[PDB]
């Protein structure tokens, strides 16, 4: 479902044989690929040349991060929090992020942390009342 270049589904159908269900929209001026992946929520953002940019794999929970960001989240001001999403970030060349979602229901406040894999904070977002905090304009 949704509208894709042929070149960008054939580049997704070479790195993913197995996906099915995908369901294509536009991020900017991204085509993204959202499916399951071994049982983790996944999307695939390709430029309209059908390179790939951007990958999520939705963890959901903190038993699959790194332990360097596991013990940076326990020590942090949010280890308290509801944690709502734990997404793993690639990219073709730079380094993997931890994005994870925290919230604090007793603040009335939703926050982001993207951690490296080491654990150093990269940004601490408050995304009370936002929208795609995990799209093309926070990664690319």
């Amino acid at each position: 479902g949704g509208y894709a270049p042929d070149s960008v589904q054939i580049a997704l159908k070479k790195m993913y044989p197995t996906a099915a269900g995908i369901a294509w929209s536009q991020d900017k001026a991204y085509y993204v690929a959202d499916f399951v992946m071994n049982g983790f929520d996944t999307r695939v953002w390709f430029t309209p040349d059908a390179e790939w940019v951007m990958k999520q794999t939705d963890w959901e929970t903190l038993d699959e991060v790194p332990a360097a960001v596991f013990n940076a989240f326990a020590a942090s001001e949010f280890s308290d929090g509801v944690v709502q999403n734990v997404t793993w970030v690639q990219f073709p060349e730079w380094q993997p992020i931890v994005a994870i979602q925290v919230g604090k229901p007793n603040m009335q406040m939703k926050y982001q942390i993207l951690f490296t894999p080491k654990g150093e904070v990269l940004r601490q977002q408050n995304i009370t009342n936002a929208y795609n905090t995990l799209g093309a304009s926070t990664f690319l």
